[PDB]
């Protein structure tokens, strides 16, 4: 395996397999997706880290959602939000209460359907000592069969510079099909302490309100229906279908364009902000769309790329912030992730997210940000160190994992295959506005808006699913591998890179 100290390596592009067709959604007759308890027993479960160590979130739902009709929202107040947790099994002995909420999504167009959540709720357990392990049941305890099964997960190690995450997991995009089960199969099989998911989660946007599905909606209904419609279901299938893993692993999840789900009075991101728990009040952001956390040696930070994201706005300010306040001798590792990948050389999305880039990157890499993770397009690519498209020792690894296995067709094409250079005012995200995507004005593609080959930035692109895991080592080294799907073997890997950082030459 290659090392960044080895300066950056030829481009290498995995030539394509024939297409085998899209993947297909998980059916609502899948066990894994039915509701498998009764009453007001709790389902769902997660785990999500707070800003420290010592902290920690589990939320859940309790109560069938409702779909069509004339839908009544659910009075969370009615059910309680108790956490019972202890250092055994059968030693419960700590209690924490938390919060209830209820979310709809509401269409005013005759002949769509309206949803209603069972009741979410979030409890904050504190006092947690760092990498140990809590055992834990949840629900309301004065509920006859309403406290869930034990459960447990382990904390994240202690803040230092030689205590880390053993395996960090980096998915995005996963949707649910069959091929994300191959995903989160693969994924658990590597045993992570914990999974980032950055942004694009159940999909429930390729399906109109009556739940007829699609693979590109704006292909089958973007000009036959009153607003992009979604099939809330879909979110409670995906949130049953994880819960093996989200009930024991921490998972944080970062938003992106698939959870905008607009809806009456121009609501947007309802499931996504009730779904989940993020420390934003821990990390001051206030927000559900940015956040920052530490798990061990590691500060990670989380943006919006589908929040104002300018200078001048509210997200960057608190960046600022929050990143003045990190002290590299105790979190070494500066890590960031976000939805729309700024380096990315495929076709789909290039150059969408330029408007981000040309606001935050410079910021960034004045702090000596190590490595960013996005999703967003449907396939792999690791670049080699890159500051403002030049090849660069301090800049960071850009890593993008958005091949989780959704039913959208995955990226084949790059924008240097002959003839497959997009239109430049094609390119810009719209629901962010802006333009930012000028010609290169040097280097081998000065005065094009693409390469005609393999931009040197780009260190590995694979059109497959699959995910990655992260095994930071010490105050310099990591090491990063990604996955393919496709590969059951014991030990495959698609890709490999040793991350060494040098602080001394960049900070
Ligand atoms: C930090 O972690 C790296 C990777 O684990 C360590 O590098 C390894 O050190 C051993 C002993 O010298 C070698 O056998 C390996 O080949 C090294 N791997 C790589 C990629 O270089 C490194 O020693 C650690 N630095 C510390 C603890 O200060
Ligand atoms: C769905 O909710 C909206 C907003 O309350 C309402 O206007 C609409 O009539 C509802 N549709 C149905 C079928 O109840
Ligand atoms: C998705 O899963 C199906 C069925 O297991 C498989 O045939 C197909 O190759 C997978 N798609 C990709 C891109 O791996
Ligand atoms: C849902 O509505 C669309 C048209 O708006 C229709 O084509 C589709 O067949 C409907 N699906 C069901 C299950 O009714
Ligand atoms: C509608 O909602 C989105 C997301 O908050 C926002 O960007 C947009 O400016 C809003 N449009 C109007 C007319 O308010
Ligand atoms: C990035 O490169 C462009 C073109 O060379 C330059 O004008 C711009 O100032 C650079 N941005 C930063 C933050 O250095
Ligand atoms: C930018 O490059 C494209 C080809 O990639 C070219 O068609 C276009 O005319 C160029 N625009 C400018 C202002 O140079
Ligand atoms: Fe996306």
């Amino acid at each position: 395996p290659a090392s960044t100290l080895e300066g950056p390596s030829r481009p290498v592009t995995v030539p394509l397999r024939e297409d085998r067709g899209h993947a297909v959604d998980l059916p609502d007759t899948d066990p894994r997706v039915q509701r498998r308890v009764t009453g007001w027993a709790p389902e769902q479960i997660a785990v999500a880290l707070s800003a420290a160590p010592t902290s920690a979130w589990v939320s859940w739902i309790t109560g069938d959602f409702q779909m069509g009709g004339a839908v009544k929202p659910l009075d969370p107040g009615t059910v309680g939000s108790v956490v019972r947790y202890g250092l055994a099994a059968d030693s419960l002995v700590r209690e924490a209460t938390g919060d209830a909420l209820v979310y709809s999504q509401l269409y005013p167009f005759e002949g769509l359907q309206n949803y209603t959540s069972g009741i979410i709720h979030h409890v904050r357990l504190q006092g947690l000592e760092p990498g140990t392990k809590y055992y834990y049941q949840c629900g309301d305890p004065s509920i006859p069969g309403a406290m869930s099964a034990v459960h447990a997960f382990r904390t994240m190690p202690a803040v230092g510079p030689r205590s880390y995450p053993g395996r960090i997991a980096v998915v995005g995009d996963l949707g649910l099909t069959y091929n994300t089960t191959s995903t989160v199969e693969h994924m658990a099989s590597n045993q992570p302490d914990l999974v980032l998911l950055l942004g694009d989660v159940s999909y429930a946007n390729l399906y109109l309100t009556n739940g007829t599905g699609t693979d590109c909606y704006s292909c089958s209904f973007a000009k036959s229906t009153p607003i992009h419609e979604t099939y809330q279901p879909r979110w409670d299938y995906w949130g049953r279908y994880m819960e093996p893993v989200t009930s024991s692993t921490p998972m944080m999840v970062v938003e992106g364009n698939h959870e905008i789900e607009q809806q009456i009075g121009n609501k947007t991101f309802a499931a996504y902000s009730a779904r989940f728990a993020f420390p934003s009040m821990e990390s001051e952001s206030f927000s559900p769309f940015y956040y920052s956390f530490d798990a061990g040696g590691i500060h990670f930070i989380m943006l919006a790329a589908y929040a104002d994201y300018s200078k001048s706005g509210e997200q960057y300010r608190w960046l600022e912030k929050d990143l003045a306040k990190v002290d590299r001798s105790v979190t070494p590792w500066l890590v960031a992730g976000w939805h729309a990948p700024w380096y990315s050389t495929y076709k789909a999305h290039y150059r969408e997210a330029e408007c981000m880039r040309v606001a935050m990157e410079e910021l960034l890499y004045s702090y000596g940000l190590d490595i960013v993770f996005t999703g967003h397009v449907h396939a792999y690519e690791r670049s080699n160190r890159v500051f403002n498209y030049t090849l660069d020792p301090c800049g960071a690894v850009h890593i993008s994992v958005g091949d989780g296995g959704n039913r959208e067709k995955m990226a084949t094409t790059h924008a240097d295959d002959p003839g497959r250079c997009p239109e430049p005012m094609s390119t810009p995200d719209a629901f962010m506005g802006g333009f930012c995507a000028f010609n290169f004005t040097s280097g081998p593609a000065a005065g094009s808006f693409c390469w005609d080959r393999q931009p040197d930035y780009s260190a590995y692109r694979e059109s497959s699913f699959g995910h990655g895991i992260l095994e930071v080592k010490n105050e310099t080294h990591a090491l990063w591998k990604w996955h393919r799907n496709q590969d059951l073997y014991q030990g495959a890997v698609g890709d490999e890179i040793y991350i060494v950082r040098e602080p001394e030459r960049c900070l």
